[PDB]
């Protein structure tokens, strides 16, 4: 079987859905969504998405430590539970495309590794034509240059405690220097 949804995520499919955002330090990326659009999502949590299974270090999760190796093909993502009634999933990705630079491979800012790659995992068919639509609108914003997956959500595994809130646990923490709401 597989793991696609959050153990620890408030989600109630009878009204919510689901959206996996990778956007480098999944840090500012939980901050970012957070700080403007907390009061309209549901909840959400980090963690890592579509990577290699036979790389996992534990039989039903993949650690901080073990992706941090660079070689496990695990995004750090931001996972969001969201009720379409209130927010769009349009709203969520043009917010997406405003809070990092997706022209990077690999990396975001000074964070390197296939772990920071600019990413959409879509949680259904439907959401991922509609993903790809999106990108294709954002492409001459951003240089006719996006280097954003987008791709069925075919893994997810929490992040540690420690690393949900962490921004707002600990303000003085690292902050990406492109991690910032764009005009």
């Amino acid at each position: 079987g597989s793991s696609l949804i959050s153990k620890t995520i408030k989600y109630d499919p009878a009204k919510d859905k689901l959206i996996t955002l990778a956007c480098g330090c999944f840090w500012g990326t939980e901050h970012m969504y957070r700080k403007y659009l907390n009061d309209r999502i549901v909840d959400c949590k980090v963690g890592y998405a579509n990577g290699e299974e036979s790389k996992k270090d534990s039989p039903s999760s993949v650690s901080y430590k073990r992706v941090c190796g660079g070689d496990t093909d695990f995004a750090e993502v931001l996972q969001v539970s969201y009720n379409p009634k209130v927010i769009t999933l349009r709203e969520l990705t043009d917010f997406f495309f405003r809070i990092h630079d997706p022209t990077t491979s690999n990396s975001q800012g000074p964070d390197k590794g296939t772990q920071y790659r600019s990413g959409l995992f879509a949680h259904s068919d439907a959401d991922l034509k509609e993903l790809a639509k999106i990108k294709e609108e954002w492409q001459p914003k951003w240089g006719n240059k996006i280097a954003t997956v987008i791709e069925p959500i075919k893994n997810f595994y929490d992040a540690e405690e420690y690393h949900q809130l962490y921004l707002d646990k600990n303000p003085q923490g690292y902050a990406c220097p492109t991690h910032y709401l764009r005009e």
